[PDB]
């Protein structure tokens, strides 16, 4: 289940993270003008950027922070607060979250493993609302 996933991803953390936001990337690449060292790059030159794997890391810690604080795959107001106030996402609307958890959860669909993915669907369902209930255009 959700739990399992979330032991699953911090395993390998820092494999999972980069193939995840590459999918996402890679699905939407209106996107990766948001990251403007990404510009130009291929999925295995940015695996070697130091702050390409030191950012998805980041980025994929804070998410399973999120996810285990969650409830029944509902976040904690405070966390989606957090998400908002960011300097780094000042100019981000939920439709980029949207898009982030859409390429999460064809991941772990395509995935050979038993990931929860319809728990995934429903907390980036959730993460969205709870981001719109905080304020986030
Ligand atoms: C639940 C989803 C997300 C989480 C948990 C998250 C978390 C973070 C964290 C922790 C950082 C700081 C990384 C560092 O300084 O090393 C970061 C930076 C950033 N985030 Fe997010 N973020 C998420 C979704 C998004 C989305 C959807 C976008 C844009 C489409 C985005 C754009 C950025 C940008 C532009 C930065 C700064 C530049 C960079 O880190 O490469 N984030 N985010």
């Amino acid at each position: 289940g959700f739990k399992q996933d979330i032991a699953t991803i911090r395993g390998d953390l820092r494999t999972y993270a980069q193939d995840i936001f590459l999918a996402f990337l890679n699905k939407y690449p209106d996107e990766r003008r948001y990251f403007k060292n990404y510009v130009g790059k291929s999925d295995q030159e940015l695996k070697s950027m130091a702050k390409f794997g030191d950012h998805t890391e980041k980025v994929f810690n804070l998410m399973m922070e999120v996810a285990d604080r969650a409830t029944d795959c509902v976040p904690l107001a405070s966390d989606a607060n957090t998400l908002v106030q960011m300097k780094q996402h000042s100019s981000l609307t939920t439709g980029n979250f949207e898009k982030f958890f859409v390429a999460l959860v064809e991941y772990m669909r395509a995935s050979g493993q038993s990931f929860d993915s319809q728990s995934w669907d429903r907390f980036g369902k959730n993460l969205v609302s709870a981001l719109s209930s905080a304020g986030m255009k």
